């Protein structure tokens, strides 16, 4: 068994976890019982597509059951149309510059073959979560900032429902420099236009790397540009909570922080196993502070190499296990192998229970189980900068809970509270008793109290005080009557 | 394939590359001329007459390129512009084929920004009759009427 894999010369985390992910793999006991995977060591620069075309040829040269990268769209789509020529399996782990909000490299790669290529990072689905933050909020107006690195073909859809909600937007560039941009913001626009952007900044929607959100946050902060006079939103797969806590400590206003969440095992210290399928303790438990300094795409690449171990497994059952074929790039001999598709079939059918959930693909080859998690600013006077979990979102229920409850309240739903009163009609009436204790009441007092606890759903437990008296002041401190229950604080 | 045919013209041997192409093969054609240093004369086309994007694509910063993009850079923003500054315009709404390359716009919203307009944009479906209906079912008078 052999695998292909190519990365860049700054992906070098995504080796370091595919070697990893080899090093469990290799000691299962049930799955690839006879095999181990193996790949041959490659990097490239990952900016220039022929390198890896040349490196991945090589790798079919040598043989393989199918190629993984991780790599610039243009070097990905290069590979893809190779996969499109030779019908090997290509598993693509998708990356982002510093992990600006991952838009697909959604390429116009022809329609006359098959995709050979499989997406282990779902399509963008961000946007419906934007959508239905703001149809939460009701912005007439609001802005969207997105970095030099974000393709806008991922708020696209954002930006059509919204339009088909007939409420107003604004967009800017980030650039990678935020410093010298806002610099130039203040020193050349108007004053008029220096207030509308930042009137239009008290409603603002960031869509760039942590890095560079940070950066734009703080010099935000610094020149203060918008304070706590703000509602803002922040959405990324990768926002760890490291990320999340510095994000509430340089964020300002009331901040609503979207993340990724996944089908796995609700308690983390489960996360690790799958029965007798075991997970090193260094990738599976995130409350390690070394696994809370991972990067998603190791995740990826671990499912991925699982979801390889798997498919071969899968074909040595079905008893479908052929020789390799050798195949070459640019040659008048250059033909695909029936058995890459073969194995592509038995991935796209097959799947696995990874860290990232259930891995499996979709019709077109995106991975369909996306899930997102809500996290908000909840300031409280026990809590400063508290934050709690406002709620998820995904296709199947759209958001989960509400973003505006304003606060926890006191609501009184099936509380007992003890109640005092004194006669007077038509003010307050007493008709039944039951050994020596008043049972029930009445008067246009007791009126109230009854649609009080009728509609704060409080049960009452009314005496009437035991001296009867409209209450007056004893001088040792002391209250009697009607008052002194209270008073005492024998009720409520 | 386009890069296996521009390899088999370099072995019939050529001065120079031409080709008139999408963005999708044209980086990888520029990827063979950074490793093959033969010219490449690329011309962009795009479907359906959707308007044309610098394809902006990830390329190397280490060597030089030897693409001449026969079509110019993105000028198309300052033409936007132009036009909707001097109708004093404060409100609109940007529409685009389903085909854009909707980066164009990119430079354009940045100026604008700067004028602080009310923006909206929106796909145009290939059947605009069954988009405009979704209104309808998506939009109340009050939406509608904003719109």
């Amino acid at each position: 068994i052999h695998i292909g894999a190519i990365f860049d010369e700054s992906a070098k985390k995504d080796d370091e976890v595919f070697r990893t992910a080899v090093g469990d793999l290799n000691q299962n006991e049930e799955i690839l019982q006879t095999e181990k995977i193996t790949f041959s060591v490659t990097f490239v620069d990952g900016n220039n597509p022929f390198q890896a075309v040349q490196e991945a040829c090589e790798l079919m040269n040598q043989g393989i059951l199918a190629l993984v990268s991780s790599i610039g769209c243009t070097s990905a789509g290069s590979l893809q149309s190779l996969a499109d020529a030779m019908h090997i399996p290509h598993l693509f782990i998708q990356r982002s510059t510093a992990g600006t909000p991952r838009s697909g490299c959604g390429l116009t790669r022809s329609n006359r073959n098959d995709d050979y290529t499989l997406s282990v990072r779902p399509p963008v689905y961000l946007h419906d979560v934007i959508l239905r933050v703001v149809t939460e909020y009701a912005w007439q107006k609001f802005i969207i900032f997105y970095d030099s690195e974000y393709d806008i073909r991922g708020i696209q859809e954002f930006l059509d429902k919204v339009s088909q909600q007939g409420m107003d937007v604004a967009l800017q560039k980030v650039e990678n420099n935020i410093n010298k941009m806002i610099t130039t913001l203040f020193d050349t626009m108007r004053i008029e236009e220096l207030n509308r952007y930042r009137d239009t900044l008290r409603r603002a929607i960031l869509v760039m790397n942590p890095a560079t959100a940070k950066s734009f946050i703080t010099e935000v902060v610094e020149t203060n540009l918008v304070a706590f006079d703000c509602h803002w939103i922040i959405i990324n797969e990768e926002i760890n909570d490291v990320d999340v806590q510095e994000l509430v400590r340089r964020s300002i206003g009331r901040l609503t922080i979207i993340r990724q969440t996944f089908p796995v095992p609700q308690n983390i210290s489960q996360r690790c196993f799958r029965g007798n399928h075991r997970i090193s303790s260094t990738l599976c438990d995130p409350k390690d502070p070394f696994a809370q300094n991972m990067e998603i795409s190791n995740l990826y690449i671990y499912d991925t190499v699982l979801l390889l171990a798997n498919a071969f497994h899968k074909k040595l059952e079905d008893r479908k296990w052929h020789s390799m074929a050798s195949l070459s790039c640019i040659r008048k001999n250059s033909k695909p192998w029936q058995g890459g598709r073969s194995m592509l079939e038995t991935i796209k059918k097959g799947g696995v229970s990874g860290l990232t959930g259930e891995l499996e693909f979709g019709e077109n080859g995106g991975n369909p189980n996306v899930h997102f998690e809500i996290l908000g600013t909840n300031y409280g006077e026990e809590l400063g900068r508290g934050v709690r979990k406002l709620g998820c979102w995904n296709p199947v229920t759209g958001l989960n809970g509400s973003l505006t409850d304003k606060k926890l309240e006191n609501n009184m739903r099936g509380v007992v509270l003890r109640v005092v009163t004194v006669l007077e009609e038509p003010f307050v009436m007493v008709s039944e008793n039951v050994l020596g204790k008043p049972k029930k009441y009445q008067g246009f007092s007791i009126d109230v109290l009854d649609a009080l606890s009728n509609y704060l759903g409080f049960n009452y437990e009314i005496y009437v005080a035991p001296d009867h008296k409209y209450g007056s002041p004893q001088e040792d401190g002391t209250w009697n009557g009607l008052v002194g229950e209270l008073v005492f604080k024998r009720a409520d």
